[PDB]
């Protein structure tokens, strides 16, 4: 309905959109796990990205019912996108990978949101 959404209702409706992102290979690969700046040799990552976000964290929040409203899920997805757009330059591979994920999410999310009311 509105405001009051059940955790299982949200998960069953929103999880396919997240799975659509996972299916993108290799585009989802940089976003499957939280960023490890020291592992990746980018020590200034947390200085630029104030609020890290990735697919595993979003999936965890859906499975544990940490989203009360479907729009909170969408916000985390765009936070993950913006982190990659902000930290990386437009010519970089991780930037282009992110833009492919955004395209997939933009084409899948509209019907799902309308079915949730
Ligand atoms: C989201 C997180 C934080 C961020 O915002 N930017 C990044 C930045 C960087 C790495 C990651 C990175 N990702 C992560 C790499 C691990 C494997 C990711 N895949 C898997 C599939 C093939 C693949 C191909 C190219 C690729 C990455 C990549 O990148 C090209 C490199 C990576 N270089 C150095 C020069 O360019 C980074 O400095």
């Amino acid at each position: 309905r509105k405001k009051i959404f059940k955790p299982e209702e949200l998960r069953q409706a929103l999880m396919p959109t997240l799975e659509a992102l996972y299916r993108q290979d290799p585009e989802s690969l940089p976003f499957r796990q939280p960023v490890d700046p020291q592992l990746l040799g980018i020590p200034d990552y947390f200085d630029i990205v104030k609020n890290p976000m990735d697919l595993s964290t979003i999936k965890r929040k859906l499975d544990t019912g940490q989203y009360q409203e479907p729009w909170q899920y969408v916000d985390d997805v765009w936070l993950m996108f913006n982190n990659a757009w902000l930290y990386n330059r437009k010519t970089s591979r991780v930037y282009k990978f992110c833009s492919k994920l955004a395209e997939v999410f933009e084409q899948e999310i509209d019907p799902v949101m309308q079915s949730l009311g």
